[PDB]
């Protein structure tokens, strides 16, 4: 009910993850007032062109209630990654790392 969360899409320092709920800027729940309450549904998951995207839902483990919504994409380009997440609870962040051919991740 966005009144679940202290703060709208969070910054994460960079942090970008397709798993979890973020326990720390849930205030719990508006709807029915439970907190450490919560499932994961619907999540979908698409690939183009090397790009991976993961899209899903949290919902309230007392009312089951959609609490916010997740997004993380994933994109490699020439010879770096890119990573993207923009969840109401879970935070907006992004990072890009430098590879090579010998597929080291730093
Ligand atoms: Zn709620
Ligand atoms: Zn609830
Ligand atoms: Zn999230």
């Amino acid at each position: 009910c966005g009144d679940c969360v202290e703060k709208e899409y969070p910054n994460r320092g960079n942090t970008c993850l397709e798993n979890g709920s973020f326990l720390l800027n849930f205030t719990g729940c508006a709807v029915c007032s439970k907190r450490d309450f919560m499932l994961i549904t619907n999540k979908s998951l698409k690939e183009e062109d090397g790009e991976e995207i993961v899209t899903y839902d949290h919902l309230c483990k007392n009312c089951h209630h959609v609490i916010a919504r997740h997004e993380y994409t994933f994109s490699i380009m020439d010879e770096f990654q890119e990573y993207t997440m923009l969840c109401l609870l879970c935070g907006k962040a992004e990072d890009t790392i430098s590879i090579l051919p010998d597929d080291p991740r730093q």
